[PDB]
């Protein structure tokens, strides 16, 4: 039943990412409003710059978390859907692959790897031709609702906001700065 | 009828390789019979050694051709069986794998490559799990007799006699010698 946990984790990550996004947006609109004012407020200006940077880093982290959770839930859906499909048609699929993987357990590790490699690239051209027919298909009936709610692909905002990457030293220093800012805003 | 052509071509190659080994074996039998004799026959000994080596090369070539035909017939049988089976079950197969194959043609080349790679390792894990369950695999009912005639693996003779490889220079040298020997023997 881990699919439900993955789905709710993905939903929570998406909600947190959206909260980071709109909080950051409010932050930069307030920063623009303050800089447009006559008052110099240099301390206010550079503390708002620091806030902008740290909130943008938090948005990047939340987007990365959401992408990873979406990939994890998609992987869980793929694995259990393939599990039930394999339970349903394993004997027939093996009979299709009988010239290749017959006596699989009675073989060494490297021979097993080579045999399954032949099986799977044969499956490669099989699926290539099947899709090259040109038909259109929908989601699996059992878990259609979850996969439709999470979507085929994540949001473009989640991918273009997370395209930038930080070195581990930057990650550590921004984590420290975010903790300091959280402590400051808590009090 | 392509499978029938592969089958009888493999049978012809197997018969030719059997004839090659029979001729070679008679060759060293006669060579050792002459060597055991007290007659000098030095030129006869040298030409019989040439006979032995050219027959060994011919046996190697015949075994290699037979192995190649075996691989070809196994590959075509796998292709046909896979085509039939997953043509039958492709609706559920692609429903299980939908979250990554939506809009495959509309997607770009790198997206296509990523999607097919994800499909591949999903099938990897599914088939290795099924094989880890350990139930026996049987040949397809439609082509059981043919696959039993060819068999899962060629004879051990074909694989140990062809272990050694020949450089191209030796290849056409031996081909020329074999042609000359066939020409003289036909007379």
């Amino acid at each position: 039943t881990a699919l439900q946990q993955a789905f709710d984790t993905c939903q929570n990550n998406k909600a947190a990412w959206l909260q980071r996004k709109n909080e950051l947006a409010a932050a930069e609109q307030e920063y623009l409003r303050l800089l447009s004012g006559e008052g110099r407020n240099v301390s206010r200006l550079d503390e708002l710059r620091n806030i902008i940077e740290v909130r943008k880093w938090q948005v990047n982290q939340a987007a990365g978390r959401y992408i990873r959770s979406h990939e994890a839930v998609q992987h869980i859906s793929i694995r259990d859907r393939l599990n039930d499909f394999m339970q349903q048609h394993g004997t027939a699929l093996a009979a299709a692959l009988a010239p290749e993987l017959m006596g699989y357990s009675e073989l060494t590790a490297i021979a097993r790897n080579c045999a399954i490699q032949r099986a799977t690239d044969a499956l490669r051209e099989a699926l290539l031709s099947w899709l090259a027919k040109g038909e259109k298909i929908n989601y699996s009936a059992q878990d259609s609702d979850i996969l439709t709610t999470i979507g085929f692909r994540p949001d473009v905002a989640s991918v273009d906001d997370s395209r930038e990457k930080f070195t581990p030293a930057q990650n550590m220093i921004f984590s420290r700065k975010s903790a300091q800012l959280a402590s400051r805003q808590s009090v």
